[PDB]
C-alpha cells in the first residue's frame, strides 16, 4: 500500500533577467547532486510569446494565447505570413522554395520555425514581466535541497519566513499560472487620454474630469479635475472612475 509524501510549492528569488538560466542551472544541479526525485516541477511564471524576425531583426513580439492572427513580414526575397491561433504558430505562406510552410505548428517555449529562403522565423519565448525575479518549484524541501538551491548560479534562495522555506498554496499557484498562460489579455486599454470621467469612489467621488495620462501598467489614471477652478492632477484607480 504505497502512500507518497506530498511535495509542496515554493517560490525561489533569482537574479532578475536571469529566470530562464536560473531554471536551467537548477535542473543541472538536481542532476549532479542526485536530487531529481525530490522535485516534480520547476516553473517560470511568465507569459509565452512569439517573436517574429526577418533577417535577424525582431519585427513582432506577440502573445501566444489570443484570437487567431496572421502576420506578414518582408524578408530577403518576399513575404512570409505566420499564423497564431489556438495557442500555436505555423507558417501559412512563404516564398517559393521555403519548406517551412510544411513545418508542424509550434506551441512551446524554445520551439521555432525557420524559413531558410526568405530568412524569416518565429520563435516562442518567455517574457518574464509579471513576476520577474522568480521561478516556482514543487518539491520535497530538506536541508540538502535548500543548500543545493542556494548554491545554484543565479538563484538566491526560496522566499522564507522564520528561517524556513514558505510553502505556497496549490490553488493560488495553479490559478496564477492559469491566468498568466491561459487568461484573456484585453484587446485594448479601457481608458484613453482625453476621455471624460466621473469619480465613483474616494474623497473625489462625484467630481468629473479628463484623463490626462493613462497607466495600463498599474491601471492608474491621471485625471485633471477642476477644484476651485484649478485643473488639478488627481491619481485614481481604473476602478475608481467610469466613462461619461
Amino acid at each position: 500500500q504505497v502512500q507518497e509524501l506530498e511535495k509542496k510549492w515554493y517560490a525561489l528569488q533569482v537574479e532578475p533577467g536571469k529566470e530562464n538560466e536560473a531554471k536551467e542551472n537548477l535542473l543541472k544541479v538536481l542532476e549532479l547532486e542526485g536530487l531529481k526525485d525530490l522535485v516534480d516541477e520547476v516553473i517560470v511564471p511568465a507569459e509565452e510569446k512569439v517573436v517574429i524576425r526577418a533577417q535577424g531583426k525582431e519585427k513582432y513580439r506577440l502573445s501566444l494565447k489570443g484570437n487567431a492572427r496572421d502576420i506578414s513580414v518582408l524578408g530577403k526575397k518576399g513575404v512570409t505570413t505566420f499564423r497564431i491561433e489556438n495557442g500555436e504558430v505555423k507558417v501559412v505562406e512563404s516564398v517559393e522554395g521555403d519548406t517551412c510552410v510544411n513545418a508542424p505548428p509550434i506551441s512551446k517555449p524554445g520551439q521555432k520555425i525557420t524559413c531558410k529562403e526568405n530568412k524569416t522565423e518565429a520563435k516562442i519565448v518567455l517574457d518574464n514581466k509579471i513576476f520577474p525575479g522568480y521561478i516556482l518549484i514543487k518539491a520535497h524541501m530538506n536541508d540538502k535541497l535548500l543548500m543545493a538551491i542556494e548554491k545554484t548560479p543565479h538563484v538566491f534562495r526560496p522566499v522564507m519566513v522564520g528561517g524556513k522555506p514558505v510553502p505556497l498554496k496549490e490553488e493560488e499557484v495553479q490559478n496564477i499560472l492559469n491566468q498568466i498562460k491561459r487568461g484573456v489579455k484585453p484587446s485594448k486599454v479601457e481608458f484613453e487620454k482625453g476621455d471624460q470621467v466621473r469619480v465613483i469612489e474616494g474623497p473625489f467621488m462625484n467630481f468629473t474630469g479628463t484623463v490626462e495620462e493613462v497607466h495600463p501598467e498599474k491601471r492608474k489614471l491621471t485625471v485633471m479635475i477642476s477644484i476651485f477652478g484649478r485643473m488639478t492632477p488627481v491619481e485614481l484607480d481604473f476602478d475608481q472612475v467610469e466613462k461619461i
